[PDB]
């Protein structure tokens, strides 16, 4: 099982200026609950984007997809392709692809699940933004209710499975 997991604004922005252009603690807790104890696969730019306290993501096997020989920042297992990231895999569990946009594009043809957090923040896309992948007719989804963050932002979760 290969799952994509991401958070996006309603406009579809996932990344800006090498980070995430909102703060939503409830999404971080959701992300930890779904990924804890599993392999997480990410692109190298996302790896370098992690604050030092969160790199590597604790309690998870951190796999970084890169064309380089290796990385200056410690804690990852490097691979040269998504296929190398995905095999071998954890039994009875999902391998989670955790971004960014380039790695989501590579993984989308292979995924069987997407777990999306939608954040109701008004962020008109800017020229260099990373955007969420668009799901085609092979996906069926369900959506949770709108929730209110302690910070006041509305947010909700959507879950998609491959038909
Ligand atoms: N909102 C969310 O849920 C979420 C989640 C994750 C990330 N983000 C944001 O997304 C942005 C980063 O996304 P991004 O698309 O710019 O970068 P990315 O997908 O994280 O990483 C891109 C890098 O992955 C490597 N790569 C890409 N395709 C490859 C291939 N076919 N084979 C081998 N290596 C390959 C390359 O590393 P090398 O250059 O080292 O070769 C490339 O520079 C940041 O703003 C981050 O904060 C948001
Ligand atoms: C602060 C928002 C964190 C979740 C964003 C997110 N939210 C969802 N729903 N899906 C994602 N793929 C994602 O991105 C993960 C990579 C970025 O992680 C980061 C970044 C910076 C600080 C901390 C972490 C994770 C720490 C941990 O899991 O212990």
């Amino acid at each position: 099982s290969v799952g994509l997991i991401w958070a996006q604004s309603t406009s579809g922005v996932i990344g800006r200026d090498g980070g995430i252009p909102w703060r939503l603690p409830e999404d971080l807790a959701h992300f930890k609950r779904l990924t804890m104890g599993h392999t997480v696969v990410m692109g190298r730019r996302t790896w370098d984007s992690l604050p030092a306290a969160h790199r590597p993501l604790p309690g998870r096997r951190n796999v970084v997809v890169t064309r380089q020989t290796g990385l200056v920042a410690h804690g990852a297992q490097v691979v040269g392709s998504l296929e190398q990231a995905l095999s071998p895999a954890e039994p009875d569990a999902a391998t989670w692809v955790i971004g960014g946009a380039q790695i989501y594009a590579l993984a989308l043809p292979l995924a069987n699940r997407c777990e999306v957090t939608e954040v109701d923040v008004d962020l008109p896309p800017e020229d260099e933004d990373a955007l969420a992948p668009v799901l085609d007719q092979t996906w069926a989804g369900t959506s949770g209710e709108w929730l209110v963050s302690r910070s006041g932002l509305r947010y909700r979760m959507h879950s998609y499975r491959r038909l």
